[PDB]
C-alpha cells in the first residue's frame, strides 16, 4: 500500500512558533525545500482521536481548505503537516495596524466568498461534515490574500439528521444559539457562525468581547440577543447576515445559496 | 470507512470546453476541471493506465501541484477531476496579445520559481516521481498568477536509479537528449525540460517551432544543438538555463539548487 502521507520527524526542520492552543504548539518548518506548518501535540484515548482528525483531512481536497500534506505518526511528537499561509489568521488580520487601506471592501467580501466556497464543499461530503467551530481565528490568509478554512479538530461527520456525540465544543462568540443551548444541531449551525464572520468582515468589529463565555451562552443562547448591525451597512450584505442568524435553523440559507448572493456583490 | 474521492458522472454539470477532452464543470457548487476518458479508450490496458494516474495524484499534496479533487471511475466517461485554473496554460499565456505588458520580469521569474517548487516536491517524494512530460502546456496558471504542474499521465515512480523498462514517449521540444535517444532517464531529464520552460519565460519565444519533431530528434538528440540564448539576457538567469542543458544529466542542478538560485533574483 502506501498513500505517502506519513512523515518522519527527522525530515522536518522546525522554525519559529506561529501559534498556540490546548492541543499543542504550532511552528513553521522546512520540509525538503517546501515551507510547511506543523501542528505538534502536547507530549489518553486522544491518540485514537488524533487519527480521526488525520483520516478526515485526507478526505478533504478543496482550494479553500487548508492543504493537508501529511502527518507524523510516531510519539511523542505527533503532528499534522499542512501548507504555510504567511498572513496568519483573518481575525488577527482584521484588527491589526491599518487594514482599511490594505483590505478594501471588495477584498473583504471576496474573503467571505472563499469561506463560503470551502464551507459549501464540506457540507457536500459523504457523509457531510460539520465544522462545529467556524471562527475568524480558524481562518488563515494566503500571501495573495486567499482565505482557507482550517482547524478540523472539532469537525464531525454527519450521517444522520443531527449531530451525535453532544460533545458540544466550540467558541461561544461564534456558535449558534441552538448550540449554546446544548441541543440537537446540524450543518445550519455553521451557517450562523458564518453570519458572524461576514459581520466582522463587513463592520470590522469584534463580536462581543465584553462578555465571558457564560454571559454569551445566557445572552445569545437563552435571551435571543444578536449582534448589532449599523444602519450604515449595505442592505444586501445586511440581508445575507440576517439570513444566517434566523432562529429557525432550517430557514437559514445554505452556503450554496450564500455564494449566489455574494457573487454579484463583488464588483 | 470510504475514500470520498469517487464521483458519479451525474453529479457533474459540464460546462464549456477547455482543451483537447477537458471541460469546466460545476460540482456540488464547486468549480472544477474534468479530464474525460475517450469512448474507444475504454478497455483493459488503457483503463489500467488511468488507474495508475489516479493512484499517483492521490499521493500528491503541494501548493504547486494541481489539486486533485476526485475521479469518476464508472463507465462511461471515466475522468479525472481537479481544481480549475482560470488563466489556462502557461503556453497560451506567454504567446498571447500584449504579453510583455501583462507579465513583468519579476512575475515571470516568480512563475519559474513556482514550477521549481512543485518539481522539487515531486523528486523528493518517496519514491520519487519523474514527470516525464514537463512543458508549458502542462503548466496551468491560477487566477492570481500562481503556477501549478499538471498531466501526470506519463508520470512514473522511480524506485531504482533509473526508470525501469523505459517507455518512448513525450513531446520533442522539451525532451532531454537522453530521452530523445530512448536511453535510461532519471529526474535530471525533467531539469532539462525546465531549462526550456525558463528559456520561454525569459525570452517569450516558442522553442524551436521552426522544426518538426524529426528535426528536433536530430538536432538536440544527436547533433548537440541547443536553443539560442539572447545576448541581452540576464547573465544570472542565463547561467541557470545553461546549467540545465548540460550534456551529462548528472552535471545539471537539482530543482532544490535551482530554487536557491532563483530566490535572490526576485529581490
Amino acid at each position: 500500500d502506501g498513500d505517502d502521507m506519513d512523515i518522519p520527524w527527522c525530515d522536518l526542520n522546525i522554525k519559529e512558533k506561529i501559534g498556540a492552543g490546548s492541543f499543542g504548539t504550532v511552528h513553521r518548518a522546512e520540509w525538503h525545500g517546501s515551507d510547511v506548518a506543523v501542528k505538534i501535540l502536547m507530549e489518553a484515548e486522544r491518540v485514537n482521536e488524533f487519527l480521526r482528525e488525520v483520516a478526515i483531512m485526507k478526505r478533504l481536497r478543496h482550494p479553500n481548505i487548508v492543504l493537508f500534506m501529511g502527518a507524523v505518526t510516531q510519539p511523542p511528537n505527533l503532528s499534522i503537516v499542512t501548507e504555510y499561509l504567511s498572513r496568519g489568521s483573518l481575525y488577527r488580520l482584521l484588527h491589526k495596524s491599518g487594514a482599511r487601506e490594505q483590505l478594501d471592501e471588495r477584498r473583504r467580501l471576496s474573503m467571505a466568498y472563499d469561506v463560503a466556497k470551502g464551507m459549501n464543499y464540506l457540507h457536500n461530503r459523504n457523509p457531510p461534515i460539520v465544522h462545529r467551530d467556524l471562527k475568524s481565528p480558524n481562518l488563515l490568509v494566503d500571501k495573495k490574500y486567499t482565505v482557507k478554512v482550517c482547524d478540523f479538530g472539532l469537525s464531525r461527520l454527519k450521517a444522520s439528521t443531527f449531530l451525535s456525540s453532544k460533545s458540544a465544543a466550540g467558541t461561544p462568540e461564534w456558535m449558534a444559539p441552538e448550540v449554546l443551548r446544548d441541543e440537537p444541531s446540524n450543518e445550519k449551525s455553521d451557517v450562523y457562525s458564518f453570519g458572524v464572520i461576514l459581520w466582522e468582515l463587513a463592520t470590522l468589529q469584534q463580536p462581543w468581547g465584553n462578555l465571558n463565555p457564560a454571559q454569551v451562552v445566557a445572552a445569545v443562547g437563552f435571551k435571543c440577543k444578536r449582534l448589532e448591525i449599523p444602519r450604515n451597512l449595505n442592505p444586501q450584505v445586511a440581508a445575507i447576515i440576517e439570513g444566517c442568524w434566523t432562529n429557525e435553523p432550517w430557514k437559514r440559507p445554505s452556503f450554496a445559496t450564500i455564494m449566489d448572493l455574494l457573487r454579484p456583490l463583488i464588483k
